[PDB]
């Protein structure tokens, strides 16, 4: 499993794609862990075990699936090389586990369907519902035998990488970001933010972790656009499920609505998208490229618009 | 409060402080004030610390009380656009070793003290000066009503005192080049880290660097007038060489003043532009002080030509 030259290059760009062969993605995440962490973090033969077992806990969803746990993990990559001193030992290895088991088990809906169908994880998780399940995923593959690539770690060391993953899985419940995004935005106008308060390191981290999430939005157009058919494809299949509850669904999930998915992204982008850039940027000046794609992309829905 | 021009100039990387001595106290107080905050320092207590400082620099060409100012400015700069990083702390701290880091300078190197055979060449057999400026902000520090680090708890006293020591003895130029070679492989292996407290002062100790070189990253004609100055201190102690029966390197010899131009092209090549080249690697926000620097490299190869 050696890297290839046109990948060794481009593995470093923001807007980079891991490409249609799905054999390969387990391999490029090797890579960016041993560039990232280091060769001697983990011991090779547990952490592709880990890798494999993990794989087969995503499910074949049009979009929340083995290949978007590897796109986000790579984001954090991007950011992690780019801003590499800011970062503990921990840190190094426990951000790109995270971002890798950090949708495990979707089964393609939304924590709002979930109440409404009355589903089991309602019940057992009231607030972010499949978050907590994603971590309890992580947890549960990492006590398989073999499977504990934390394992040289004293046991304050693996309670706190464990931690670590924990706020950073919680932390890509969208839900969450709103108030997370106000906080460090009040926070560093007013110079109060600060690396070194672990509570406000932590919130930084969740800012990250949507960020990376978000990630589709910061790639070239055409990765951004096609990557849009695979989000619609299951909000659309939410919907569905949604009218055969009798609940009229909201815009976003109704496929008799295509026609408005354009100004549906639009308002995406002004609402969510770009201050999340913008304010990571901010904070993290080297991840600059993310919001320059993500403007990029906003003209280009605008141009579709106005049909163009 | 200052005018509004200096406000606004202030927070850029090539502000010059002026000619107005009286002023000076006054824009540190405004630097400190903003990188730390209005209830760092008790004012009266800062002030009375500040005052005693200035009366312990002397009136010498370059090592001065303007110097000092100016090293702070930068370090300021520095913290500022880089103001998530640092500790309360290390803001406190860093800012005071900068204004305290050339205390009682008597416009002399290392060298020439150990070869005059100077009582601190005894007392302090390596970085002879810079343990001397230590030295002398703890005894300005322990005068009464002078100890503005007296609301910390000793634990904390006692961790800033080893910021403010570190970083002072950073400012001994001979450990520089060690220093950067160290942070260059370790930031291309990627084992660099801020969290580890030893990296830290590394990258603490090249940021005292670019701070104390940042005449070079002003404009042209502050960069060149301060070179005046430079020359004049090294001149005068190339003439004190001579006085002990030894000949002076170039650098320190006013016989060779048409040199100047080809001796500031090497030291920018090999010190200045990998300084301020490796500190932007580490810390992009500096990246000015690095294109101010190339800028003024440019000027000295325009004067070499002619043109
Ligand atoms: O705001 C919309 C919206 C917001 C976010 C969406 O998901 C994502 N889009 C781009 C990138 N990433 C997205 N997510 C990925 C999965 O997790 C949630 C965010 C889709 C539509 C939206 N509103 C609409 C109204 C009518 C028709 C279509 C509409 N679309
Ligand atoms: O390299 C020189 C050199 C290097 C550094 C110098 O001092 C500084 N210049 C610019 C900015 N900062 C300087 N220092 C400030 C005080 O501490 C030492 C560095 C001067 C000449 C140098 N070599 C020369 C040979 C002949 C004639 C003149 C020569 N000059
Ligand atoms: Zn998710
Ligand atoms: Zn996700
Ligand atoms: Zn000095
Ligand atoms: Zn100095």
């Amino acid at each position: 499993f050696t890297l290839p030259v046109r990948l060794c290059k481009e593995i470093e760009l923001f807007h980079f794609d891991i490409g249609p062969f799905e054999n390969m993605w387990p391999g490029i995440f090797v890579y960016m862990v041993h560039r990232s962490c280091g060769t001697s973090c983990f011991e090779l033969e547990k952490l592709c075990r880990f890798i494999m077992s993990v794989k087969k806990n995503y499910r074949r969803v049009p979009y929340h699936n083995w290949k978007h746990a590897v796109t986000v993990a790579h984001c954090m990559y991007a950011i992690l090389q780019n801003n590499h001193t800011l970062f503990t030992d921990l840190e190094r290895k426990g951000l790109l586990i995270a971002c890798l088991c950090h949708d495990l088990d979707h089964r393609g809906f939304s924590n709002s369907y979930l109440q409404k169908f009355d589903h089991p994880l309602a019940a057992l998780y009231s607030t972010s519902t499949m978050e907590q399940h994603h971590f309890s995923q992580t947890v549960s593959i990492l006590q398989l035998e073999g499977h504990n690539i934390f394992s040289t770690l004293s046991s304050s060391e693996y309670e706190q990488v464990l931690e670590i993953i924990r706020k950073a899985i919680i932390a890509t419940d969208l839900a969450l970001y709103f108030g997370n995004r106000k906080q460090l935005e009040e926070m560093y106008q007013t110079g109060s933010l600060n690396l070194n308060n672990q509570s406000h390191r932590d919130r930084v981290i969740g800012l990250m972790m949507t960020a990376c999430d978000l990630c589709s939005v910061t790639k070239l157009w055409p990765v951004t656009k096609l990557t849009a058919n695979d989000i619609y494809a299951e909000f659309w299949a939410e919907g569905d499920e949604m009218k055969k509850l009798g609940i009229q669904p909201i815009p976003m999930m109704d496929r008799d609505k295509k026609d408005e998915v354009p100004q549906g992204q639009l308002g995406f982008y002004n609402a969510v998208a770009i201050p999340c850039y913008t304010t990571l940027t901010q904070i993290l000046p080297p991840t600059e490229p993310l919001l320059k794609a993500c403007r990029d992309n906003l003209s280009q829905w605008e141009k579709v618009i106005r049909g163009e």
